[PDB]
């Protein structure tokens, strides 16, 4: 029983009720920058005492902290900026969040209702910028509709396949008294009439059928599964299925499980990659067939008996065409299979172990390798060594690029959730606003920005956030001096010809530059660097004991290049096991 | 005589036709930051010699440094980003070049042709996202077409009323080879057709009249005049009268003359806006009449003639509907009226000395005033002692909040072109990456970012490019640890209760931060702070004879507001002329 | 009702767009391309295992066939009235089911898609997604022209036919043996049904007569024909029904039969909007 700070008969202002909509939705924590569009809702924030607003350096950060919050919670992240600039500033987390189908309400200030259309002071049409980059968004009219249209926003953003909803408040209805009706009844009626239904045995029944007919089945797993970790571990336990993963669905299955393949796809391991180009059977369960994951499509699992589990209709048959689907939350179609896999077990004998044997070949013929050279650090070792001294149980958020790669290469997490990493867009600078979310969601957790030099200093300035909000947010800065990614394909495919990737001072070219330490020092946040690798175990472990934030600038050679790599639309015929930039 | 870096018959990468399309329009500095959908652009980018490409550490800061280039040099600034994220990040440059009507062309990497639609990797519908907040953008679909768009592309941006041109370039037509076609005629017949003609005689010879008839003339000058010093110049000659100008028109008329009002609106001078309110003659001369500077549309300049000079017709009695109207190049019509003034000179026997000396009597009774405490610095006083060290000759980069208005007020602009500032949106962040953008376009002149400390942290990043590249930025930060202008808000409007506006640490609330001092360290970029007013004059001597870049870190009472003001939605009456935040 | 349609069925879906494969209803199967290329796939395989799978529903093609006898197609003869589907089975009869059809919208249309066999495709030219009365007479024209030598027929309503009624013009002009076979009912009849069934027949506008001459065949198509040149009749009995058509098929070029019909006809049967198989009518009209 939720309890006001009004009466039920006292008008007060639009911007406090929707606070209060937010109160009721079970908001605790906004991330809001205040503007003059906006100074009604900010107004009204300080007078509530259930909801904290963490205030960002730029609005980019807030919407990537919102993001960070909800992928590491499973909750709505909410951020809140005011008209014009503001709202542009939330743009790239906006399209972020809809490629990786993460809840978040986004709320703007606007100009008053008059104004609008008459390029106003800070107008900018967002809901029109944002149609094609959110779940959905609204311009509210009309003070009354606040309480429906803020709740078919959290019902929008995470119902569903979760996504971004932006609700824009033009100022004059933030002013406006009224008494709130919070027993509106939302309009969604298109919406609510095409939501999946619970998996009919039929089609249940059906693919534990496929299972006990296949000899290769691998399991596909992605971002649709990270409510399913549970389910999924029973499912496998019932079939002896080898786990292949997205970088979306890391830990949904853990990584240092005996039929866990690791990461599929561009950068995905050979063994992965080989059991799904030899399978006979694909479950693919909450992914989205991207063309990292598959390659050319004609040859992904060109053998295969596709099951696609999808609670977006619109996705399934959208790359590749299945021959089994089912439109529902895998969660629950998980739930229905072990149920018939429990029952029929001895009727069923399941056992894959000569597949199992095939893969484990593979797996011991070409792991993921890297080369260490004399006392340098190599990147994938640090992450090995964070992975061990935080014993696989810290929230990893990162950039984007090569240090992107090899935390989710090299670190094995065990639940869904730790990972946080702008896939589908894949947003330079998501890192360090993305660990500042989790944080605040997750005060009691390890949480540590595996993150680039160029990413890194995109979003600088939230340092200032961390220290103020006094969040124990670790950085691990795996510093190349280059855009690497860029720079490993400048490498391979244009005769390593260097257009605009190395980041440090060309005049004192041996010098580190940016110094990243002083970034860190002026915002009261204690930092190290360490560049031997006998010295990065007692420096990772510095930074994890000393309390509050910490950023260890961990100096990497540059000439590291991620393996393996299949070239974008090929096959696994033509992945790229050896090589760097040396 | 162009010389191409290929034969005729020679075909090379569309990437390469892209970049000899720049050098053919004269380009010869980009602002780009590469990934993978523009890696052939930066490729073809390294191949070119009369095109420098200066690397920024974030795409906003790229847009933004295209403006200052574009704002202090009267060429189209050009940008360049990646598809997905680096798109994304130029959105708000993209609406603020929209709103000051700044020429811009900005190009993205797109993912390739027959990709687009399927969520790909790093896609964005950026071409629907960016269609309400750029002047017209593209989506180049052949090889074929590189000349021509880009051809229209900088035509549209350059022509008429200035704006943003985005092309998005799918990164296979990046590597397709042709031979491209530099004859191809332009497709843009409808907005050529309705090209502004030369003024006539008929409207001009109108207004010169109604000049003879009036006793209370006022001159309304904006952004559109830029490029009229001269012409403006001779027509206050001719006819003496007083000239207020806009925000966007700073420097248009000087500053330091006899016969400047200084800036109308809001924060403008009481006289300037005393002489609109009581004109019988307004010469609104390249403005838009935004609420700003109108207040209340019913009383600004309720009693007189309206004279409205613009380029674009649909500005003409959008808000303010006037008497007489022109639709052309205020270039041109001041110079039609200029000879017009000359024949009839001894026969019109102009005289406003009696308007003027009313004008005068408001000028001394109520000028811009500002209050020294102790030995604490006005920021009014540090803008004061910038503008004597550097002879008013400096170029003038900003922020958003109360520093730029201090800028505005405070420092007297001799020509158009010093002044760049974000105006219609106003955006944070603007100062530091329009001042790389001004410096790289004036190598040999003093560019000064006058620069907030809210607005500084935001793109802060952008000192590695300003160190990277060697440019004498200096960095003039007005510290108040505040949002100083929505602070000002909650003093005036909300009983000084503090939503989110102050951006020090609250556990050391007494000390400055964060410390600026180590974000230009980290950037070996030297600085300094100065906090008793006794030093400022040093210190700013000292940041302006130190050769490269400086930033020099003011701190600053918080409490000082902007004065005047008048509310929004006001009228004259209602101008606020005193108080603070004490 | 999509939840009862086919209940307890696995359902195979091939079709050529993607979008349409889960739209409504979830398949197990699907197949997304051409299913012309997709059957010939299906026969070769069909037809070398032929002894292998030893393919036999006889069984459920009995079941069928004892619904197909206790509940066929049905319609009921009053007097010396015209049934509309009568017309339409002696039409089939008289060009022996090779004439190219094309309709109107509402009850003629499905008595239409009823009551005439269709051997080959694109014999049957019918607005079926949008249902845009008026259709009839112009699709006759472009069948007509694309078909010279074929019997082509608009099985058209009173309500649809005069829509579009200036084409008759076209017609003479470019002399297509277009062929009108009007159902002349004098009402929206598929709207008139539903007044029927679901408002307790109280009429709102469906009447297209003159109501000052209430038992007046209004308006005359018979002179809209005659203003563009058309030869024309009218037949009212049912005992002349059949000479009438075949009065129609043997005078060459255009003609126009107004074939008058008791407006209290139902198309039957009738699942409503929504519903299920349980929920069908099978009886019952405007009487
Ligand atoms: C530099 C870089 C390199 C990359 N290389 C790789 C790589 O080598 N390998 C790789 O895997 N990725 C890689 N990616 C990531 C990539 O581009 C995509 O983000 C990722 O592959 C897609 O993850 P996904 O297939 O799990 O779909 P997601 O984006 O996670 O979407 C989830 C899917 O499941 C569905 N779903 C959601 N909820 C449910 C539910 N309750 N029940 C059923 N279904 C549900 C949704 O409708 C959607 O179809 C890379 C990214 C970057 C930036
Ligand atoms: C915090 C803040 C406070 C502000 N307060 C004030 C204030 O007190 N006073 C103030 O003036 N501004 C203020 N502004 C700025 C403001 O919001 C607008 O940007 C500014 O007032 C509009 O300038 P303008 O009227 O010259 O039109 P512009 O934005 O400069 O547009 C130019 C106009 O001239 C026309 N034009 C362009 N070229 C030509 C040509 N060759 N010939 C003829 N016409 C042409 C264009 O079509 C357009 O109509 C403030 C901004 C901020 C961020
Ligand atoms: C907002 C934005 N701008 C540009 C991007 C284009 N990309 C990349 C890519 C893969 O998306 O190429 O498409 S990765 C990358 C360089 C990463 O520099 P680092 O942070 O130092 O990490 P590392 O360990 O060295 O590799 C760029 C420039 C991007 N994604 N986001
Ligand atoms: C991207 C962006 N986000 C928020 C903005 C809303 N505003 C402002 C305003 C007037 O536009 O209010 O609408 S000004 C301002 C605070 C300026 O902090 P400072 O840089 O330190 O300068 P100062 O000398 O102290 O005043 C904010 C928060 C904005 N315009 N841009
Ligand atoms: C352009 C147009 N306007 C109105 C229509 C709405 N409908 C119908 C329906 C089923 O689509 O109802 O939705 S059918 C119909 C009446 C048909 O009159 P008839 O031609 O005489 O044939 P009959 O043998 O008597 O039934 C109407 C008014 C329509 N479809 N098209
Ligand atoms: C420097 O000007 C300033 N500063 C601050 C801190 N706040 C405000 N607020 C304000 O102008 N409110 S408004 O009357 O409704 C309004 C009217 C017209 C157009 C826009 C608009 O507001 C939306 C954007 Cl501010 N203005
Ligand atoms: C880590 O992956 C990576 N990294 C780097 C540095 N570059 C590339 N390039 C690349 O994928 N080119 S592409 O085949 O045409 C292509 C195909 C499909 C979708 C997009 C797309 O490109 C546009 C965005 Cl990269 N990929
Ligand atoms: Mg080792
Ligand atoms: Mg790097
Ligand atoms: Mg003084
Ligand atoms: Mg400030
Ligand atoms: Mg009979
Ligand atoms: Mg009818």
């Amino acid at each position: 029983t939720f309890i006001s700070r009004f009466a039920p008969d006292q008008p007060r202002k639009g911007a406090d009720i929707l606070v209060e909509a937010l109160e009721r939705q079970g908001v605790e924590t906004v991330f809001a920058y205040p503007g003059g569009a906006s100074m009604e809702i900010h107004q009204a924030l300080t007078r509530s005492s259930s909801i904290r607003n963490v205030l960002p350096r730029h609005e980019q950060g807030g919407v990537f902290a919102a993001e960070g919050y909800a992928r590491s919670s499973g909750k709505p992240g909410i951020c809140i900026a005011t008209s014009g600039p503001g709202a542009t500033n939330l743009v790239s987390g906006l399209a972020d969040a809809l490629l990786d189908s993460v809840p978040l309400v986004a709320i703007t200030g606007q100009v008053p209702r008059r104004m609008i259309g008459t390029d106003a002071f800070q107008e900018t049409p967002i809901v029109e910028v944002t149609r094609s980059i959110t779940k959905h968004n609204y311009l509210v009219m009309d003070v009354e509709d606040i309480p429906r249209i803020i709740e078919e926003a959290f019902f929008l953003a995470t119902s569903g396949r979760p996504g971004p909803v932006l609700v824009d408040v033009p100022k004059d209805i933030q002013q406006q008294l009224a008494i709130p009706n919070w027993e509106q009844a939302m309009r969604l009626p298109g919406y609510m009439s095409r939501m999946p239904k619970p998996p009919e045995d039929s089609h249940l029944e059906q693919i534990v059928r496929l299972i006990s007919e296949s000899k290769k089945p691998v399991l596909y797993v992605g971002g649709g599964c990270l409510n399913s970790s549970d389910e999924l571990g029973r499912f496998v336990e019932l079939t002896g299925i080898p786990v292949a993963s997205t970088l979306m669905g890391l830990g949904s299955y853990p990584c240092d499980d005996e039929l866990s393949l690791h990461m599929l796809g561009m950068h995905g391991t050979v063994y992965a990659n080989y059991a799904v180009e030899h399978s006979d059977l694909l479950l693919a369960f909450g992914v989205r067939f991207d063309d990292r994951v598959t390659g050319k499509l004609e040859a992904f699992a060109s053998r295969a008996k596709i099951v696609h589990i999808d609670i977006d209709s619109a996705e399934i048959g959208k790359n590749k065409t299945p021959h089994v689907s089912v439109c529902g939350d895998v969660k629950l179609a998980l739930q229905g299979m072990n149920k018939v896999l429990e029952n029929r077990a001895e009727e069923l004998k399941l056992d894959f172990g000569v597949w199992r044997n095939e893969l484990n070949v593979q797996k011991q013929k070409f792991p993921l390798s890297f080369k260490t050279f004399g006392e340098a650090i190599p990147p994938q070792y640090a992450i090995k060594v964070l992975d061990e001294l935080t014993d696989g149980k810290a929230i990893i958020s990162t950039g984007v690029g090569q240090h992107q790669m090899w935390a989710a290469q090299f670190y094995n997490y065990k639940k869904p959730r730790q990972w946080l990493s702008s896939g589908g867009l894949g947003a330079m600078g998501f890192g360090l606003p993305a660990a500042i979310g989790a944080s605040v969601a997750n005060p009691d957790a390890i949480v540590v920005d595996i993150d680039g030099d160029g990413s890194f200093i995109m979003n600088v300035q939230e340092l200032a956030t961390i220290r103020v909000e006094n969040l124990p947010v670790k950085v691990l800065l795996l510093n190349n001096q280059h855009l690497g990614m860029v720079m490993q394909w400048e490498d391979r495919f244009y005769k390593a010809n260097r257009a605009h990737t190395f980041l440090g001072d060309p005049a004192q070219e041996d010098e580190i530059f940016p110094n990243m330490l002083l970034f860190a020092a002026a915002c009261g946040i204690p930092a190290a660097r360490v560049t031997k690798k006998a010295d990065l175990r007692e420096a990772i472990q510095t930074m994890l004991d000393t309390p509050g934030p910490y950023l260890l600038d961990v100096i990497c050679p540059h000439q590291e290049h991620v393996l393996p790599m299949i070239p974008s639309g090929g096959t696994f015929n033509d992945v790229i096991t050896e090589g760097d930039g040396r």
